[PDB]
């Protein structure tokens, strides 16, 4: 199923403190290199949240894990039947998100279908108030076997550089259990080290993010 360029669907609904939103994304992943290459457009206009809070939620199917540590891969082990991919993500001192998405095969395209919930944010906070850098930090993605679900437990708290230099911290929670009820792999503790370039195509006008990722599974 990856083994080669696969083509990638996003759909995004969004609704932070009633403003409600919809995003929708295409691009392709090769998990040989464990690289995505996706565009984003905000099909309801402007984003009313800084774009860089919805990359996590924007396919970790398309990590590259060593050959090594491939028994260790649920993501792609739960294809192409797919998972349910859950979080809550707490931005500090500010409101939080929680998503719930559905990362399967719909034809040949891998398809993340998303819907996200954020409530409590500040209006004048460093997310409603758009104050957020344009860019992405490093990160590394704490997985853990979650046994009794027959699926993943995962961590990471992911640092969002602030435009008065400050950074934001978002706390996320995440789970991860397959669509279809056969076995999977259950793997030992790892990480997939995790990394992100945000830009803007200069050409287009709509609100948009293009994404690149670079993800590689370590930690064995």
């Amino acid at each position: 199923l990856f083994t080669g360029v696969v083509p990638i669907l996003v759909e995004l609904d969004g609704d932070v403190n009633g403003h409600k939103f919809s995003v929708s994304g295409e691009g392709e992943g090769d998990a040989t290199y464990g690289k995505l290459t996706l565009k984003f457009i905000c099909t309801t206009g402007k984003l009313p949240v800084p774009w860089p809070t919805l990359v996590t939620t924007l396919v970790q199917c398309f990590s590259r894990y060593p050959d090594h540590m491939k028994q260790h891969d649920f993501f792609k082990s739960a294809m192409p039947e797919g998972y349910v991919q859950e979080r809550t993500i707490f931005f500090k001192d500010d409101g939080n998100y929680k998503t719930r998405a559905e990362v399967k095969f719909e034809g040949d395209t891998l398809v993340n279908r998303i819907e996200l919930k954020g409530i409590d944010f500040k209006e004048d906070g460093n997310i409603l108030g758009h104050k957020l850098e344009y860019n992405y930090n490093s990160h590394n993605v704490y997985i853990m076997a979650d046994k009794q679900k027959n699926g993943i437990k995962v961590n990471f708290k992911i640092r969002h550089n602030i435009e008065d230099g400050s950074v934001q911290l978002a706390d996320h929670y995440q789970q991860n259990t397959p669509i279809g009820d056969g076995p999977v792999l259950l793997p030992d503790n790892h990480y997939l080290s995790t990394q992100c370039a945000l830009s803007k195509d200069p050409n287009e006008k709509r609100d948009h993010m293009v994404l690149l990722e670079f993800v590689t599974a370590a930690g064995i």
